[PDB]
């Protein structure tokens, strides 16, 4: 049936996060942290083309032959160009497992209603796989071993495969019944481009604020080391529950009143972190943001099967494919850029001008409300 396709997108994203975040504990004891995030922005308009030419059941599933195959990988690797090999093959298998797997929810859920909770719910897998992710890699590494965590991930996306292959039945392909629209006439869309842009500085925002806090808070709070990983829990709780209440509560608020409620939500806690002296003032603006990015992400990805229904074909691959490019951008460009920017003008204006930005950037959801078909 159809929950069955939501667990699957929903298990993919949840173990794919789950991946994304044991690893990076594991990694310094550059490049590699953005290795994934840019190979997966590469190859998302190629499965986004692809999903259309061989249907999403086949890209779906090859999702979880790369990522099990980068698990692996992971697990039994001493060199760094093994470790580069493995992140970038996880990036192409989250892209086949994003893009396809978004691609199906909103080719199966093809009701707007529908649409805004199932791609809730496929979002708060992202929230339970980061929330997750940590503590299963640490008591897994030591309490077993250092090949432990890899390999009980390795089995888990076995056992998700499973599952793929016993719902999807991806043995044969199956084009797409019409030519989805190609990708330069979306990017063209002022619509498409504003939903992506949300998306995209909503993200960039919190990938800058993930790696910048702790090298602040070291130098200003002289915070312990279990500090720093506690500090930033408030996040991925609070994105957990605002992406499966908004995807509920968005098409009945309004999905660009949510989106523009979410900016603005986004920019004012974090232009209200620098001013927190101690641990306990990272509480509250960063349950803000956390709460706010999930507003933007679950109601802008609905949104975007809906611009595309209303405005172009109906076909989600190369749509999801962009958003997926926008989620992409910001943990791409969001370690290295925010660093450069707090070593040189330090870490209250860096928050400052990611706050002004998504305020700044607020008003244009208003061209959300009524598009024109
Ligand atoms: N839009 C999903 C982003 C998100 C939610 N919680 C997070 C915590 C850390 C991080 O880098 C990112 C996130």
């Amino acid at each position: 049936s159809r929950k069955l396709i939501l667990f699957i997108v929903f298990l993919a994203l949840l173990l794919d996060n789950m991946l994304l975040t044991v690893v990076v504990p594991i990694i310094p004891s550059g490049l590699l942290f953005a290795s994934k995030a840019t190979v997966q922005l590469i190859t998302n308009p190629f499965i986004g083309l692809l999903t259309n030419r061989i249907g999403y059941p086949i890209p779906i599933f090859a999702g979880f032959c790369i990522m099990f195959v980068s698990t692996i990988m992971f697990a039994f690797s001493s060199s760094y160009a093994f470790l580069l090999i493995a992140r970038s093959l996880q990036g192409i298998g989250s892209s086949c497992s994003s893009v396809a797997g978004m691609g199906m929810l909103a080719s199966v859920y093809t009701d707007d209603e529908e649409r805004g909770n199932v791609m809730g719910i496929a979002l708060g897998g992202l929230a339970m796989g980061v929330l997750v992710g940590p503590p299963f890699g640490s008591v897994l590494y030591e309490f077993v071993g250092k090949t432990a965590p890899f390999l009980v991930l390795a089995a888990l996306v076995l056992l998700d495969g499973a599952i793929q292959l016993f719902v999807l039945q991806p043995s044969r392909v199956q084009p797409e019944s019409q030519k989805g629209t190609p990708l330069t006439t979306l990017l063209k869309d002022p619509y498409i481009l504003i939903a992506a842009g949300s998306i995209c500085f909503a993200n960039m925002g919190i990938a800058m604020l993930e790696p910048a806090l702790p090298i602040w808070m070291m130098e200003t709070m002289c915070s312990r080391k279990w500090q720093l990983g506690v500090a930033f829990l408030p996040a991925s709780i609070s994105y957990l529950i605002g992406t499966n209440i908004f995807g509920i509560l968005a098409h009945k608020m309004g999905r660009w009143l949510c989106a523009l409620l979410g900016m603005i939500i986004v920019g004012v806690s974090i232009l209200c972190i620098p001013f927190a002296k101690n641990i306990y003032g990272l509480i509250a603006p960063n349950f803000g943001v956390g709460f706010a990015i999930g507003m933007v992400d679950s109601s802008m990805m609905p949104i975007m099967g809906y611009l595309v229904d209303l405005r172009h074909v109906s076909v989600y691959g190369s749509v999801y494919a962009i958003a997926d490019v926008a989620f992409c951008m910001g943990y791409a460009i969001g370690p290295s850029a925010g660093g450069a920017i707090a070593k040189a003008i330090g870490f209250p204006w860096l928050m400052t001008i990611i706050g002004i930005i998504d305020i700044l950037f607020a008003p244009l959801c208003f061209f959300l409300r009524s598009p024109p078909a």
